[PDB]
């Protein structure tokens, strides 16, 4: 959605976004065949295209609504392209040098996650990337109040418009979250011969697997 608002609604923005940008661009080559999962506007899309130019890119996304501002994001781009699917309809083929999302997966029951994980490392290139910028759970209902506090103190430190925020709250109850450690072992469970947590604030964590 509107990219100040987003600053204002995720933590470390730029640590965890830039970090799924970083961790692509060490991992394949400049002219890698990426597919941004749950693309919504194509902000994570729009991040990697602003480091790698000669990159081919495929925007997946349930909502044309999301995908219609990817769209005018995207206008004038020769190397992008735009797919109507769900997470749990079939993957394109590929192959993809890259598959990366950001906060779209937690959307998903768990049985759907670790299925998911398996699909996508089959349309990866041998050494192929999976990166998620993701929201998760704490791994304790203590440290999950602690996270929510430290969630809300960056909100409020950010000038958050109220109804924004209470939107926010409410957007998150339909949230199926889970801890990095967890997800980081589906990601091994899946056949990912390396994966690794990258970068984390709390809440929200870029964590990636390597199909090789
Ligand atoms: C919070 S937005 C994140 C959008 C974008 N990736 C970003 O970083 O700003 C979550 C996105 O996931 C999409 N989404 C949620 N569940 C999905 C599913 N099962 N299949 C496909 N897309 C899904 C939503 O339509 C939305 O575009
Ligand atoms: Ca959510």
């Amino acid at each position: 959605t509107y990219d100040a608002l987003r600053r204002q609604l995720i933590p470390s923005f730029d640590l965890l976004y830039g970090s799924a940008v970083s961790v692509v661009a060490m991992s394949v080559p400049a002219t890698a065949r990426i597919l941004d999962l749950g693309a919504g506007t194509g902000l994570l899309g729009a991040a990697l295209r602003e480091r790698l130019p000669d990159a081919e890119l495929l925007l997946q996304d349930r909502s044309q609504a999301m995908l219609e501002q990817a769209r005018q994001r995207f206008a004038d781009d020769d190397q992008v392209a735009i797919r109507v699917a769900d997470h749990l309809d079939e993957l394109p083929a590929g192959p993809f040098d890259a598959v990366v999302s950001a906060l779209s997966i937690h959307h998903l029951e768990h049985q759907d996650k670790q299925d998911l994980f398996t699909r996508i490392r089959k349309i990866l290139r041998p050494g192929g990337i999976f990166v998620n910028v993701e929201q998760v759970l704490a791994p304790t209902s203590e440290l999950e109040k602690m996270y929510d506090r430290q969630h809300e103190a960056h909100v409020l430190a950010s000038d958050t418009p109220a109804e924004e925020w209470a939107a926010g709250r409410e957007r998150m109850k339909h949230d199926i979250p889970i801890d990095v450690e967890t997800q980081i072992q589906w990601l091994r469970d899946a056949g990912f011969t390396t994966a690794d947590c990258l970068a984390k604030d709390w809440r929200f964590a870029t964590y990636a697997g390597w199909n090789g």
